[PDB]
């Protein structure tokens, strides 16, 4: 259902946010071993969420819920376009460029916050 897909996606979102926050703290402490592990998990969570978003979008399209569909378009567009920042974050890790890594972390947090606002709006429109 729309509601089961939404809640499952929201739980994956919450897990990714929590991993991202944990990663930020590890990076502040310079713990590159831990940052590597969290980056790997964050990538897997990205994939799971992508699947759940598409499943949700298909259900919303079929039900005909216009407000929710428009919001989901914005969420998915932000999610897809946001991958360019995530790829830059990974590259900065692989190159040892801590200054770039920090910068993308703080920029990505702004995207996460916008995504969370969209998800709250979707939850109220379904």
């Amino acid at each position: 259902s729309i509601k089961s897909e939404f809640a499952e996606g929201a739980a994956v979102f919450v897990e990714g946010v929590a991993v991202f926050l944990t990663m930020m703290a590890a990076f502040q402490n310079g713990d590159k071993e831990a940052v590597a592990q969290y980056l790997a998990r964050g990538a897997s969570l990205y994939t799971r969420h992508e699947e759940l978003l598409n499943r949700l979008l298909q259900k919303l399209r079929r039900e005909g819920n216009k407000e929710a569909v428009t919001l989901m378009n914005e969420f998915t567009a932000t999610f897809q376009t946001g991958k360019s920042l995530a790829n830059a974050l990974i590259a900065a890790f692989k190159n040892g460029d801590d200054d770039s890594f920090e910068s993308y972390l703080q920029a990505i947090w702004k995207v996460i916050a916008k995504m969370a606002t969209i998800l709250d709006q979707i939850a109220k429109a379904i």
